[PDB]
C-alpha cells in the first residue's frame, strides 16, 4: 500500500528545559517541559515521556504510529530524544486526562461540553479509520484535554482492557474498526456517569459470561432514551450492526445543537468551565502551543 512519507524528528536534550514531573508509573516517568527550537525565538509546552532492548523496541513503535498521525482530535509526536533513555516529546495537554477531568470537575461540566467530547472523540476516531488504524486502547484514561473545549485521543502503545473490550477481542482476540466502536460506547458511558468504573466489582473474568448473556452497562441518570440508545448499538454482537465513526459524529453533532434535549444535568448554562477568554487562563514571552508550530 501506500508509502509512509512522514517525518521522524530528532529533538537535542539541550533543545529543551524538563520543568517538573508530572506522574511516574510502570512505564517510567512522564515530565512537564518546554521545547526551544534552534534560534526560532519560540517555546512550546512539551510532555517528555521517558535500559533494556526490549523497552526500547515498545516506545520506538509508539513514536512509529504518532508521527503518522495528524489531526485535531489525536496527539501528535513532535519528536524523539536519542538519550541513555529515550523519550517520546509530545505536546503537553495542560488539564490532562478526561476521565480524572470528569470526576475532579462534575460540578461545572454541563450538557455541551459532554455532548461536544463525544463529536471530537468520534472526529478524532474516524481520523484513525480513515488512515487505516485500530486503536485497540480507547478509554477516557486515553484522551487527553488541550482546554476544557478541546480533547484529544492518545496512547499509541496498541495499534488488556476487559471492560473497554468487544465480545470478538475477548473471545477471538480480533480486533476491528468496529472493536474501537465498543470501546467508543465505554468511553461515552464512562463520561456520561462522570468518571465511574465500569462494571466496579466484577472480576474481568466474568466480563465474557456476562456479555454473552446480554447484559451490557446501565443507563447514566443524566441520559436520555437518545444517548443510551447510541451506547447500546456501540455494544452489538454483530460488530456490522455496531454504528460507523461517521455516524457516530452526526448523530452527536445534531445533539449538540440543542444538549439540553439529549442530557438532563441539574444546574445546567449556569455552570462553567476554564477558558481562553478567563484571566491568567495560560518567561511567558515567545510560547507558542504545539498545533501553531509547524516546519516546512
Ligand atoms: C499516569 O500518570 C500520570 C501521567 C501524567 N499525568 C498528567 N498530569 C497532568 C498533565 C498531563 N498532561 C499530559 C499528559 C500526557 N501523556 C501523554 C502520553 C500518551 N501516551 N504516552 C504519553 C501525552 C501527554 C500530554 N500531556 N498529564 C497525570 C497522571
Amino acid at each position: 500500500e501506500a508509502p509512509n512519507q512522514a517525518l521522524l524528528r530528532i529533538l537535542k536534550e539541550t533543545e529543551f528545559k524538563k520543568i517538573k514531573v508530572l506522574g511516574s508509573g510502570a512505564f517510567g516517568t512522564v515530565y512537564k517541559g518546554l521545547w526551544i527550537p534552534e534560534g526560532e525565538k519560540v517555546k512550546i509546552p512539551v510532555a517528555i515521556k521517558e535500559t533494556s532492548p526490549k523497552a526500547n523496541k515498545e516506545i520506538l513503535d509508539e513514536a512509529y504510529v504518532m508521527a503518522s498521525v495528524d489531526n485535531p482530535h489525536v496527539c501528535r509526536l513532535l519528536g524523539i530524544c536519542l538519550t541513555s533513555t529515550v523519550q517520546l516529546i509530545m505536546q503537553l495537554m495542560p488539564f490532562g486526562c478526561l476521565l480524572d477531568y470528569v470526576r475532579e470537575h462534575k460540578d461545572n461540566i454541563g450538557s455541551q461540553y459532554l455532548l461536544n467530547w463525544c463529536v471530537q472523540i468520534a472526529k478524532g476516531m474516524n481520523y484513525l479509520e480513515d488512515r487505516r488504524l485500530v486503536h485497540r486502547d480507547l478509554a477516557a484514561r486515553n484522551v487527553l484535554v488541550k482546554t476544557p473545549q478541546h480533547v484529544k485521543i492518545t496512547d499509541f502503545g496498541r495499534a488488556v482492557p476487559i471492560k473497554w473490550m468487544a465480545l470478538e477481542s475477548i473471545l477471538h482476540r480480533i480486533y476491528t474498526h468496529q472493536s474501537d466502536v465498543w470501546s467508543y460506547g465505554v468511553t461515552v458511558w464512562e463520561l456520561m456517569t462522570f468518571g465511574s468504573k465500569p462494571y466496579d466489582g466484577i472480576p474481568a473474568s466474568e466480563i465474557s459470561s456476562i456479555l454473552e448473556k446480554g447484559e451490557r452497562l446501565p443507563q447514566p441518570p443524566i441520559c436520555t432514551i437518545d444517548v443510551y440508545m447510541i451506547m447500546v448499538k456501540c455494544w452489538m454482537i454483530d460488530a456490522d450492526s455496531r454504528p460507523k465513526f461517521r455516524e457516530l459524529i452526526i448523530e452527536f453533532s445534531k445533539m449538540a445543537r440543542d444538549p439540553q434535549r439529549y442530557l438532563v444535568i441539574q444546574g445546567d448554562e449556569r455552570m462553567h468551565l476554564p477558558s481562553p477568554t478567563d484571566s491568567n487562563f495560560y518567561d511567558m514571552d515567545d510560547v507558542v502551543d504545539a498545533d501553531e508550530y509547524l516546519i516546512p
